C-alpha cells in the first residue's frame, strides 16, 4: 500500500482555477513535497500549508494551466537522498477546447431499470475521446468513450443515476486537457408514475 494522495477540491479544474491536494503523512519523512510527472521526470510544484484542523500535509496549486495538468505524486525524502512516493493523482484542466453537445435518445425522466444512453457530439472539433461527468460528484470523471458518435450508456438505471451531467473535449495527444463543459443534461429516475 502506497501513501494516499486525495484531492480536497475537484480534480477537474477550469482554465485558471486552483486545487488543494493532500498527501498521506509519513512519520519518517524529513521533507514532503508535491511532485508532478512530466516525461518520466518528477518536478516540484504547488505550495505547502500550515498545521491546523488536519495532520497529513496539504498543498495548493493555483493559476491552473496546461503545464499543471497531468499526474501527481508525493515525494517523501526519508534521508539526505532517499525517497518514496505516494499513490498517483491525476488533474485535468478544462477550457482548452470549445464545448461539445450532450443529448439523449429518450426522455430525461425515467423508471428504474430503464436503459438510456447519452451522446456527446462536436460538429467541428475532432476530439479523440470524450468524458461524461456528473456534476454533484467530488472526483474525477472516469466514464469515458472513444466512439466518435460518443455513446455513454448507463445500463439499468437506479435512483442514483438522477442528477445533472456534462460532457468534455479530450485529446489523446493531450489527455489532461479538456474542453469547456458541454451543455448540462438533467436526468431524474423515479419509480413513481
Ligand atoms: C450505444 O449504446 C448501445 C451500444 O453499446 C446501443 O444500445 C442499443 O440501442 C438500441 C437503440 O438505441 C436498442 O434498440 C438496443 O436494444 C440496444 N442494445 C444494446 C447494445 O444494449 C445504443 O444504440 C448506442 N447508442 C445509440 C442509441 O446509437
Ligand atoms: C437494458 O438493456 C439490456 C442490454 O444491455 C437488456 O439486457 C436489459 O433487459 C434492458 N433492461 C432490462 C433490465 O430489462
Amino acid at each position: 500500500p502506497m501513501p494516499f494522495i486525495s484531492a480536497k477540491s475537484s480534480p477537474v479544474i477550469p482554465l485558471d482555477g486552483s486545487v488543494k491536494i493532500q498527501c498521506q503523512a509519513i512519520r519518517e519523512a524529513y521533507l514532503t513535497q508535491l511532485m508532478i510527472i512530466k516525461n518520466s521526470t518528477y518536478r516540484e510544484i504547488g505550495r505547502r500549508l500550515k498545521f491546523w484542523n488536519e495532520t497529513d500535509p496539504e498543498f495548493v496549486i493555483d493559476h491552473m494551466d496546461a503545464n499543471k495538468a497531468g499526474r501527481y505524486q508525493c515525494q517523501y525524502r526519508i534521508g539526505h537522498y532517499r525517497f518514496r512516493y505516494s499513490d498517483t493523482l491525476e488533474l485535468v484542466v478544462t477550457g482548452l477546447y470549445g464545448k461539445p453537445f450532450l443529448s439523449a435518445d429518450r426522455g430525461l425522466v425515467l423508471m428504474p431499470g430503464e436503459n438510456i444512453s447519452l451522446t456527446c457530439s462536436s460538429a467541428h472539433i475532432p476530439f479523440d475521446r470524450f468524458s461524461l461527468a456528473k456534476e454533484g460528484e467530488l472526483s474525477l470523471p472516469q466514464h469515458q468513450s472513444g466512439e466518435h458518435p460518443a455513446n455513454f450508456s448507463l445500463g439499468p438505471v437506479d435512483l442514483n443515476v438522477s442528477g445533472i451531467y456534462r460532457c468534455y473535449g479530450w485529446y489523446n495527444r493531450s489527455p489532461y486537457l479538456w474542453s469547456f463543459p458541454s451543455n448540462a443534461l438533467e436526468l431524474v429516475v423515479t419509480a413513481i408514475d
